């Protein structure tokens, strides 16, 4: 997990030294990049290639061009379809990419992490680790920078699936959330969030109760009253499972 997350940072940079001479110039490296990964057709590499060279055009200041966030949302298609890839290293090179977007744009990639975020969703419960645990990374490295409410539902609705593994992975990125955003960020979903998060704490899957549980920490955070409202509810056994560190 920890590692995961050191492996994409470092992957972020371990890629080719680039320079931008222009706007234009910029725009035509874009344009280019955008054709290689809209073909699922071409050589695998290649457009693996072409998912590294975004990372490089960050690490050179693309961010400070006007015309970079033209075009990210014209790689959305790009970057869904590289995500939804059936090859491992294809899939992990876009999650890392769009991790990075994340980490380096923060709320300037909001677009692309609404955009991008059910995709990477889809890579949850995937059978292939490689694919499952990139796709976990890029969420995380999402729901630290990129601050976008809509993601609320997502995340909750998944902590719902019948899918063990995903509700699992589900309220830890839940758990995260609320270690990481401002309380005006949450308001509008104070009922969701309670909710979810009592059903959590229920759960049939000991992992996935453990994960609620630390969610329910954040409840405590940034809605007090509903969380003493959700203890005071609950029965002995429960209710002793939220007991504090000691």
């Amino acid at each position: 997990g920890a590692v995961d997350e050191d492996d994409f940072i470092k992957a972020f940079t371990d890629v080719p030294s680039i320079q931008i001479y222009s706007s234009r110039e910029l725009e035509e490296t874009l344009n280019k990049i955008r054709e290689i990964l809209s073909d699922d057709k071409h050589d695998w590499d290649q457009r693996a290639n072409a998912l590294k060279k975004i990372r490089s055009l960050l690490v050179a200041g693309a961010a400070q061009y006007d015309c970079f966030f033209q075009h990210l949302r014209l790689l959305d298609g790009a970057l869904k379809l590289s995500a939804k890839d059936l090859r491992s290293q294809v899939v992990r090179e876009a999650c890392i990419t769009v991790a990075h977007l994340s980490t380096v744009l923060g709320n300037k990639f909001d677009h692309g992490a609404e955009a991008i975020v059910p995709t990477l969703f889809n890579l949850v419960p995937n059978s292939a680790k490689v694919m499952a645990t990139s796709g976990c990374a890029a969420i995380r490295f999402i729901i630290r920078h990129t601050h976008v409410p809509r993601l609320i539902p997502l995340i909750t609705s998944n902590c719902t699936s019948k899918s063990v593994p995903v509700r699992r992975r589900s309220f830890e990125f839940l758990d995260l959330l609320l270690q990481e955003w401002q309380t005006h960020s949450l308001e509008r979903h104070a009922a969701v969030l309670v909710e979810t998060i009592k059903k959590g704490i229920h759960d049939a899957d000991a992992e996935a109760r453990v994960e609620a549980r630390k969610t329910y920490m954040g409840l405590r955070n940034h809605f007090p009253g509903e969380a003493e409202t959700l203890y005071n509810s609950l029965e002995p056994s429960y209710q002793k499972s939220l007991q504090t560190y000691l």
